[PDB]
């Protein structure tokens, strides 16, 4: 017996969702009266009133501080707006790939994912609100624009103030709204179940069970960085697949993520790296707060970069029963990643699409049945099993490949480079640079390489000589939606398969170096040593130090 009250409010101005959802500080969602109410209402207002009663929205998030408060808001507005039902994970917890799974499983209209991914969580941390649609992936620009347009003019939302959802107990809760014939329905479902069931069908859990158990076992440690993938690890890898309990590391989600950044890489996951370095374990992995990113580590802490990782998966992709059954429709990677994937795809006569950074391009090719496996340069791996990237899925793919190959992680890479050659890769980040100078740097570079005779001009370092093949500002004409994306980054492509790429994101400069070696003598060297000639070349032609004052990147990957 709950009522419906419409509350007049003041429209905020900065509620743009972007491709990753509205991300603001927690204290902004709190100190700003009705910040969340307004944006949720704007989301729900994009859904046709003639379809709300029969519609379901999937709701959950990464466990960060303010999540359940926001979930309760979402149900009070969903219900008051005539949305027929919410499907919510127990305690409000659903990883980002879980949300995609459920939306597609139950043909929901979409979902609201309460997460800021890798951004820090806590009272003094971040909060994000993501909106997904009926194919299970991120809402596109056309819906993103409508939302923010509605948000900037918002004059009132509709709420059920007295509505309270019990997120801890499984099953169906129902709410008889004042003056509505149809009840409002909330199913609380187990956070892991539908996602585990999908993974159970994609991989050979029997084969994995054998890998991970017995005194013959693959010793593994999986770092969920105190985020959402915790229970997924414990229920799937430990309980179901019999990995020992110690395998699960930081697999209790905390509202502050333990105080650290839920961001998988060699600095932020240096705990997990310490462990692997002790030489006891064969395989290690870490995830971000919402479960769509992943970092892979070998014994002794051998680091497998994202671009090589999708390449290794691609080259052993038929270790995975899903791909045995569906075939591989194609390979994709964002433009700034290394070309290791390309080499695998060139040897199989399966297509490679090089897209700009961002999910919409992958999702388009996936929905057109042309894309099976993909990566993003920021520790993203995915497949068309869902319409988000999926870190734990990537871990299970590696474990599958380990089980069939029966080699160490490092030995697998060494063989992969012996066969396809090595794409030494690194990414230099220059953070908080004077946006004025950086833009001058980019424009002066773009004009330099748009000169007539800029192609052909050689460059030398340690007698090593690079000749420029192509140079442009990358553009991509999307084969599905007709979109055209321009200014996606400056590319210096060399006749030996090496590349230098600059992007902007004050400002931040991202410098990607991809140097390719076929020689086995050069295959197993320090990347920073092998990349130094092209790094010097990049800094010279861009004159980055001169345009920014930076003698050094802020961060190296
Ligand atoms: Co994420």
């Amino acid at each position: 017996m709950v009522k419906i009250v419409t509350v007049k409010t003041q429209a905020y101005q900065d509620q743009k969702p972007g491709t990753s959802g509205l991300r603001k500080r927690v204290k902004v969602f709190q100190s700003s009266a009705n910040y969340a109410e307004n944006f949720i209402q704007s989301i729900i207002s994009t859904v046709e009133p003639a379809q709300r009663q029969e519609a379901t929205l999937v709701v959950g998030g990464d466990g960060r501080f303010y999540m359940k408060e926001a979930i309760q808001l979402i149900a009070r507005i969903a219900a008051a707006n005539g949305i027929g039902r919410l499907v919510i994970g127990q305690n409000g917890i659903l990883s980002t790939p879980a949300v995609s799974c459920i939306i597609r499983k139950i043909k929901a209209i979409g979902g609201i994912i309460l997460t800021a991914s890798h951004n820090p969580g806590g009272p003094n941390g971040d909060f994000g609100i993501k909106f997904n649609i009926s194919n299970g992936g991120p809402a596109p620009e056309a819906i993103t624009d409508k939302i923010f347009q509605i948000s900037k003019t918002i004059e009132e939302y509709a709420v059920c103030p007295d509505l309270k959802v019990d997120l801890g107990v499984l099953g169906k809760q129902q709410f008889d709204l004042e003056n509505k014939f149809k009840p409002f329905t909330v199913e609380i479902v187990d956070s892991v179940e539908a996602y585990a069931t999908m993974l159970r069908s994609i991989f050979d859990f029997s084969a994995l069970k054998e890998l991970l158990s017995g005194p013959n076992r693959l010793k593994i440690r999986i770092d969920a960085m105190h985020g959402v993938v915790g229970p997924y690890v414990k229920k799937i890898l430990c309980e179901e697949l019999g990995a020992p309990a110690n395998s699960a590391v930081n697999c209790v989600p905390l509202e502050d993520f333990g105080g650290h950044h839920p961001d998988p890489n060699l600095t932020y996951a240096a705990d997990l790296v310490e462990t692997m370095k002790s030489g006891e374990h064969d395989f290690g992995a870490a995830f971000d707060g919402d479960g769509d990113r992943n970092m892979i580590l070998g014994k002794h802490g051998f680091f497998v970069n994202p671009s090589d990782s999708v390449a290794v998966i691609a080259a052993n992709i038929f270790s995975i029963p899903y791909f045995q059954q569906t075939g591989v429709r194609g390979f994709a990677r964002s433009m700034p990643m290394s070309g290791a994937l390309d080499r695998v795809a060139s040897a199989t006569k399966i297509a490679l699409y090089e897209t700009p950074t961002g999910w919409k391009f992958f999702g388009n090719l996936m929905d057109a049945s042309k894309l099976s496996l993909c990566g993003e340069e920021s520790f993203g791996t995915g497949s068309d099993h869902i319409r988000e990237k999926d870190g734990l899925w990537a871990v299970l793919a590696w474990l599958s490949i380990l089980a069939t190959r029966k080699q160490s992680v490092e030995d697998i890479l060494k063989d992969h480079w012996q066969k396809y050659g090595r794409n030494f890769f690194t990414r230099y980040d220059y953070e908080e640079v004077e946006a004025e100078g950086a833009n001058k740097m980019m424009k002066d570079l773009e004009a330099l390489m748009f000169d007539r005779s800029f192609v052909g001009k050689q460059f030398s370092a340690n007698d090593k000589v690079y000749t420029v093949e192509k140079a442009d500002n990358f553009e991509y004409s999307d084969p599905v939606d007709g979109s055209i994306s321009r200014n996606q980054g400056l590319r210096l492509i060399f006749t030996d398969g090496s590349r230098i790429v600059f992007r902007l994101s004050g400002a931040t400069i991202r410098l990607y170096i991809d140097s390719y070696e076929k020689d086995v003598a050069k295959i197993n060297q320090d990347p920073q040593v092998m990349l130094a000639p092209l790094i010097s070349i990049a800094l010279k032609v861009s004159q980055l130090q001169e345009r920014t004052g930076r003698t050094a990147p802020t961060v190296i990957t």
